[PDB]
């Protein structure tokens, strides 16, 4: 009733926007697909390890089930032919990270893709409250960007809109993901460092938000760095160290700036929090002000802000959905 | 060894197969001259050299044409996921190591025998009328004439020995298991849909306790049947990656026992199988350990109700004690 | 009557404690005890792990730390008797230290000029030991020290309760798979009570462990006393906690259903009922002091005999702390 | 020329340093004070749980304690300074306890008689920091208190030192992502030493916390004092750990290749390199100091200047501990 959504994949990301819709007015889900049955679905839907007892009715039917006395359609898998008989699709498989790849929701029925994921080919790149304004409601397909990126995008945009950011480099220390493996074991992706124990190690790996000139043209180029996944189920951190234009440049000045840029993508905080207690907030980034460093010799400035690699990046996706529906 | 050799071929090169890979490069004599598994050489080789739990493998792992060379023995790889197209037959496999968790069933592993192997050994539990074997407890119900056998499970594993011995020394009337045991590899990493429906092992592994169905109790009349329908329970998979322990409390005939009558009994009964302990130890003590169950004296109690019930329990690494046992029973089964 | 409570020793249970008693009208945290700063106290009642952000403002005054408004006066003595209870009219102490579990021993807090003690953890000596809606009751007023009894024996007493009153209790046998807690260690390093086990790294080991849950049952349902005995393994989850009960019983053909069926009738504030197949992290944060789960309900023969397993989640924080809370506020009321 | 070693502190550098000692030739432990039991002492030292078992006779036969037939003498002594060094036969006191990380402090153990203190840990006042092949052979011999550095600083040093020698270092920035230890809190709970994030559940977060490695390079590096700074996150893996260094360099145009080759060519027992994508759990008991990962440099150019990050493995345990015991040997040759 106003935006109606289906949502393909209903892993974490699908999960957590199926939840997520649920507090925002105006959005709906009609339809979710994915290779399970419904019973599996509405379990995983109810019980939330990280993220806690979803509060609401859901019960099963055979075509799909019921929240809160709202029949949702169940469907299962990728591409051929399945929506025939939606406003936006939110792409949650992580298997259509390409544009003519998801070029497949368009010719199945839905007006729009909000892609999950980084993609690759002709489309926008999305962080809401950062380049939403780019949407002019004629795209089909949409990426809503990473995670990171959601984290680095509002941080980065004003280091350079209020000191010039010549270049710098990125570490995230993140919550270990879906796609890693349980134990020791082969990697789809041929990657030899998520192929292990997840919950036992510090693995290194690639990020592409560092693509970050694909939501902040002017910043194109100038940032690069990784990640560490580590131990955790959810939450993660960001820590950026750049060079500025402005050489003079102070902690506090920093810390005010991105306090005054703050909206309910971008939060702000003076307190002494550790990764678990951003779990299941609403903001896209939460800038951390107790670890701000300036390093002079005669600068080099480090910032850090916290994300629920979660419900963060999933709010994010459902204000772009909203967004992109009111097109 | 060369065509002189016992030929293994690994189907399933996961944690059970990869260290039933290390334990025969140890003991040596039979050969893995084929591992199959859906994935290239060098993620093969490089998950044989590091791991884990279990630490770094010694010796050169290099990946080469065919496949991968361990300590300079050439080893073919394959990916293939139906087994009956693997070339077994060609290279004349003795014993394919079915490791995959697929093929658990008499007639399901027969798919190995039409591409050309002589016997299979599963690595897990299967169905239907074939032996269950845990090796220093019921390896010699074997003749070698058998096609497909079992290696029981790393639950059942640890279990025999001390069930055994109660029975044998004090007569079993009834017990009850429980294993705390360490998550696997076919549990999710995150909350996600599970490849067999079940929703409980569909939980985040290393963040819950998670009620979970064995077999290892009931079924333990296939490895011991004078106690067969006398034992029952169940599993909790915890968040530790190897590492498990086994509870078990029973009724015995003997009516007048001691910790130290219980304690002395599973100690005199020691074998390369069957370990014993006298500390106070915790699950990363086991890990890496080739026993197949390790009795924790420490842990035995003479309760009484209204009726006296012992308790003991005995630790297994889930992974190299069951790996250990499934390679002692591969030695004594390439045969006849 | 705003009855006035003191809290002592802010960890865990001190803290939870602490939130829920913001829900209870008429119970008001006056005074807190704990050797460490306010601002360490302040922030570790804002943010926390398993349970959540704080929501109200919590912020350090002068004197103490402001919940909401209201100030919270703050002490750090580690000698009890020595605490200015008198000067500050306190009626109950929630005694959350673990150092006083014991009647004689709580006692201090009596001499310190508090009107009652309870305390959060089994006790030895002459007093009452309680699992709200199992035998509170039991208590008239007049107590002036009281035990609230184990997390464990909270989850185990009402599932017992209706095996006992429905089916006939015989003997049982229970395993807890506990959640480890905060005097267990980070690294392997000594223990206080000089336990080889809990000395080990805590979120890298299965570790077992002793629990009177069972064999002091009867304190609690003293028609069957002595039937029970157990233990407990203390497994890497940060909270969250699973009972299993295996039990034999006085009836004939007992059906899977038929237990599950009189567990849901007994339910109420603090015994819970599921038929869905949760894990540990699915109780976190419930205020249930039991949560019996009828998937994991079975009825096994095992020579013949029917033995019938079930089991029961508990979230060893907030439900004990719930049940706490409850027991807090019926003792005031008489 | 066979070292007798007196350890104050018997928690996991203590028990590390005691096994990595039965592995050294000329260097052994004759007197351990800690205040437990020796029953937890020797069961500890046998049991490890990342470490993995000692292999080696410990018993506490007769109520003493026995490694491999030798007798090591226990005290329980708080009061270092009470302790019976001048009976007994030292060379070295180990200083393990973190309590008296301090020149003046550590001589507490010299007024018992002692006659060298080698604190296992960074310490204030006037003494030689040392990373064993960074700077050792700045120690004379007539040194009686010296501080063998922090973990974080043996893994540090070597890579700094190249990238000096070799490229110039002009600044730098370090994250260490961090390994969590015994000093922090299983549960959210008030911190003695209150630092409100040290005080969180250590294995259930990522925990920010400050490290004094990269502003106190100075002390083993001294040219390239005050150029670099930099922090930790602390995470929940029980041992093992990483270092990043994000630099700017005076040569320019370096490359990835160029500062790898470089790390390669100094490379020695202190100081290793790999190739291979391993992760922390693969650097679980080695004893190289430092063991940089070619894998992970990272040049960073857009016509400003250049930034230059690379990282290192440490296990901070096993790692600190083999450079400790270099540093503990070195020190009594001299």
């Amino acid at each position: 009733m106003a935006v109606k959504v289906a949502i393909n994949g209903f892993g974490r990301i699908g999960r957590l926007a199926f939840r997520r819709i649920q507090e925002v007015e105006g959005l709906e889900v009609v339809a979710v697909n994915d290779l399970t049955d419904d019973d599996m679905l509405a379990h995983l839907l109810k019980y939330d390890t990280m993220q806690g007892r979803f509060t609401g009715e859901v019960e099963v039917v055979d075509g799909g089930f019921r929240v809160n006395g709202k029949e949702v359609k169940s469907f299962s898998e990728p591409d051929a032919s399945p929506w025939k008989d939606i406003d936006v699709v939110l792409e949650c498989t992580g298997f259509y990270t390409d544009k003519d790849k998801a070029q497949a929701h368009i010719e199945a029925g839905a007006k729009k893709v909000l892609i999950s994921a980084p993609a690759t080919g002709d489309l926008k790149t999305i962080v809401f409250n950062t380049n939403h304004q780019e949407l002019d409601g004629s795209e089909t397909v949409v990426s809503g960007a990473s995670c990171t990126t959601n984290s680095l995008a509002p941080v980065a945009k004003v280091l350079n809109d209020d000191f010039g950011l010549v270049e710098g480099l990125m570490t995230t220390i993140h919550a270990y993901t879906g796609d890693q493996n349980t134990q020791d074991a082969p990697h789809r992706k041929g990657d030899k460092r998520r192929a292990r124990a997840a919950a036992e190690n510090i693995i290194p790996n690639s990020t592409g938000a560092a693509a970050i000139g694909k939501v902040i043209p002017e910043i194109d180029g100038k940032l690069d760095g990784g990640a560490q996944r580590v131990p955790v189920a959810t939450g993660s951190l960001t820590e950026l160290t750049v060079v500025l234009e402005k050489q003079d440049v102070t902690v506090e000045q920093v810390n005010e700036a991105m306090k005054n840029a703050s909206n309910e993508s971008f939060g702000y905080t003076e307190d002494e929090i550790v990764s678990s207690d951003v779990v299941g907030m609403t903001y896209g980034s939460l800038f951390d002000a107790t670890q701000t460093r300036v390093m002079s010799v005669g600068q080099l400035v480090k910032v850090a802000a916290w994300y629920d690699n979660e419900m963060s990046y999933t709010a994010q996706l459902v204000r772009t959905l909203a967004y992109l529906a009111e097109l």
